[PDB]
């Protein structure tokens, strides 16, 4: 394909967040009408961060320099080199994780000024950046997806879950983990353990070859049921667009991410087996959608928040 | 060579640092007659390693399996394999830092359940989980040594100086970093910038391919000069074996250090080049001894602060 196509999709691409910066800017012409944890973030993600950038970049070029394609699985269908990159679209569509961030960093940011013109924003501010930290790894790691870096992709995530605080075995410490994390609330308390048994006995039967699957399903459903725990709550009590498009985009987010394209866990030959030809602009697949719509819908989960 | 080396040689190893535990236990039965930072720390620590031994091992099955042995800069003339390992000599040799600073810690722990019953020792606990974190490092990385792992073996010290917080723009920065970090005191003032200054120069006419070579040397020089002042302050003013043996055991671990027996920066075969064949028990080279002495002189060290 031409450079036409490539500057195209990759103007798109910038643009669409270019237009929710502009559409929030609308909002606040409108409306017109704790270093430490900062520091210490920052140190850490930029030293954890400079040996794996160096580990695949040292990956890319004795592949390029060898030949070897089997190194890295890649999607060999949907695949655009730029430069020394051989799979540019996935590095690109990654973006968006980086703008919305940003957007959201900075609509905290200005939310501060104005209360200082327990309501506290610093885990908000942590958890932006750990946005950040796990988009930006998350190009990286799909600069050459291997089974060696996948680990690295996890590991901030693991990095988090520390600070913020055999299948039977796993399924029974979930058990527990589940009850501990939490004339009405008897039932409600029980359904939440039920919901979470199903899933316990789906891991131990079906017993799958990607642990941060179920990590990040339970993690989605656990979030989601506090969220309809908080909103019924509150309406029982005695905006309004955020809940909406939160459901909309999480449910396209699941539709991409359960296609799996590609599977490291297997021979690469397995691994081409799956690989799906391009469909959004003859730029993307559908991994590239799962990011965006993963983004997107982070952003108005923690939007809600 | 028979297993019989192999036992002596581990045996005489395990049983000397054995042997310095006695001892302390014999100074010990002679006298008879902050969990924050703790935490932190073990997290990182754990959760940085693990996807490190991840891929180190990873490395190893690969060159296991398709033979390639130029993929690891090991010492291919010292090398003694068991099990799935191919070099055991480099990875037994480092339980001395283990070990050593297991001692540390210990005898911290009494001192401090003493001093219960600004002397503060969070700082102390700190670099000897520091020593724990870099022994076993090294360890993993001496695995298969490649380029892609010495930036995670530089790492962790990385990390430990942001916490406690082209060549001649280094030389300046440099300058500039040692004239901030420090009718006398202009004297031995100006004594120390100028041996700064000559080390800088060195490194800028040198041009060496190791900077962590770099780097160590000036934090050797640097608290060495530190604890030379305070001697000769203390003598000033109006136990002692400890100093004598940090001189000895760091000039001899300088002296295996210099050897340079292993060589990644360049192509394989001139890191084969520099290989020299065992020197200790027919089971140790020079690497390893240098591993003993730096050990005990850093112990040695800090048993003076």
């Amino acid at each position: 394909i031409k450079e036409s196509v490539y500057v195209k999709s990759s103007l798109f691409s910038v643009f669409i967040f270019l237009s929710f910066y502009l559409g929030c800017l609308l909002v606040g012409f409108v409306h017109y009408l704790y270093k430490i944890y900062f520091w210490n973030i920052i140190t850490i993600a930029v030293f954890y961060a400079l040996p794996v950038i160096q580990l695949v970049i040292t990956y890319q070029t004795v592949v390029n320099v060898t030949g070897n394609q089997d190194i890295c699985y890649y999607n060999f269908l949907c695949a655009h080199p730029l430069g020394v990159l051989s799979a540019f679209n996935n590095i690109l569509s990654n973006l968006g994780h980086v703008l919305l961030g940003f957007l959201f960093l900075l609509i905290v940011l200005r939310r501060d000024i104005l209360h200082r013109r327990p309501k506290h924003f610093g885990l908000f501010y942590a958890m932006g950046i750990a946005l950040m930290m796990e988009g930006v790894l998350s190009a990286c790691y799909h600069v050459c997806p291997n089974y060696s870096n996948f680990q690295f992709d996890t590991s901030f995530m693991y990095m988090i879950a520390g600070l913020c605080m055999f299948w039977v075995i796993f399924s029974a410490i979930h058990v527990l983990a589940s009850l501990a994390l939490s004339m009405d609330r008897m039932v409600l308390l029980v359904v939440g353990n039920l919901v979470n048994w199903s899933f316990a006995l789906f891991g131990l039967i079906y017993r799958p070859r990607d642990f941060a699957s179920y990590m990040l399903g339970i993690f989605i459903c656990n979030l989601l049921l506090y969220l309809a725990f908080y909103i019924i709550m509150k309406l029982r009590s005695s905006p309004l667009f955020c809940i909406v498009a939160t459901a909309v985009m999480w449910a396209a987010a699941l539709y991409f991410f359960f296609q799996n394209l590609s599977s490291w866990e297997g021979t690469p030959a397995e691994s081409r087996e799956k690989n799906r030809e391009c469909i959004l602009l003859d730029f993307f697949d559908d991994h590239d959608i799962w990011h965006f719509l993963s983004a997107t819908a982070l952003f108005f989960s923690f939007l809600v928040l």
